[PDB]
C-alpha cells in the first residue's frame, strides 16, 4: 500500500517528519499532498519532505494564480512536485498551468457536490490529458457518473468514513474493474480504516491511503491500523 498526509503549508514540519519516518521505517511509499497556503513554508515543507525521503508531492495550488506558479516552477521542477489545481480558477488559467507544467504533472481536482461547473471542468480535463480528481465521493453513484464523464482520466478521493458498506464495495468493485482509476481512501477512524482492508482484500487489490497529519499519535496508530 501507500500512504498520503494531507497537510497545509503551516503544519508543524517536524510531525511530519516523524510520519515520513515512521512510514518508511516500515519499508511503505509515503506522499505528500501539500496546500500551497504561503509559499515559502510550502517550498521549506517540499525541501524537508524530501530530505526525509518522501515518495512524491503533490502541491494543492489553492490560491496561487499562473504568476505565483512562475516564480518557483524551477524549484517545483527539481523536486518533482506534481501540481493539483483546485478549480476555483478559470479555463484559461488551468490551462496556462497545464501549458507550463504539462499534462502528466498536473491534476484537475474539484469535491463532486459541485453542480454544472463540476461537468465543464471534467470535458476540459479530458480534452487535456490531465487527470481529474473527484473528493469527498461517498456513493456509488458518484464513482459511475466520473467514470462515464472522466474515463481513464477519472481519480476518486473515497470519503472512508462517510461510505456506506454497499457503496464501499461497490466503488471498490469499480476501481478494480477500471485498474487505469486512481483510487484514494481518505481515513480517520482506526476501525473503518482496517474495514477497507479487508473489503479490499476481497474485492480488489496497491492501494492508497489518505491520512491527516494533525497528530502524530493517532497518525502512527491510524497507519499500524493499515499494516
Amino acid at each position: 500500500i501507500e500512504i498520503v498526509l494531507a497537510v497545509s503549508s503551516s503544519v508543524d514540519r517536524k510531525d511530519v517528519v516523524d510520519i515520513i519516518n515512521y512510514i518508511n521505517e516500515k519499508g511503505i511509499d509515503v506522499w505528500l499532498w501539500l496546500d500551497a497556503d504561503k509559499v515559502e513554508e510550502a517550498i521549506e515543507l517540499i525541501e524537508e519532505a524530501v530530505k526525509a525521503g518522501v515518495k512524491g508531492i503533490v502541491l494543492r495550488t489553492k490560491k496561487l494564480k499562473l504568476e505565483d506558479i512562475k516564480k518557483i516552477i524551477d524549484i517545483l521542477n527539481k523536486y518533482g512536485v506534481h501540481l493539483l489545481i483546485d478549480t476555483e480558477l478559470e479555463e484559461e488559467e488551468i490551462r496556462a498551468i497545464v501549458d507550463l507544467a504539462g499534462p502528466e504533472r498536473t491534476t484537475i481536482g474539484l469535491k463532486y457536490d459541485l453542480g454544472e461547473k463540476r461537468e465543464r471542468l471534467i470535458r476540459t480535463a479530458v480534452e487535456l490529458g490531465v487527470r481529474v480528481l473527484l473528493t469527498d465521493v461517498t456513493d456509488r453513484a458518484q464513482a459511475a457518473r466520473g467514470l462515464a464523464l472522466a474515463g481513464d482520466r477519472l481519480e476518486l478521493l473515497l470519503d472512508v468514513d462517510r461510505t456506506a458498506l454497499a457503496d464501499l464495495r461497490a466503488t471498490l468493485a469499480l476501481a478494480a474493474k477500471n485498474p487505469k482509476v486512481g483510487l484514494y481512501l481518505r481515513v480517520s477512524r482506526v476501525d473503518l480504516a482496517a474495514r477497507v482492508r479487508a473489503v479490499a482484500a476481497e474485492v480488489a487489490d496497491r492501494l492508497a491511503f489518505v491520512l491527516d497529519a494533525k497528530n502524530a499519535a493517532e497518525a502512527k496508530a491510524l497507519i499500524d491500523a493499515l499494516l
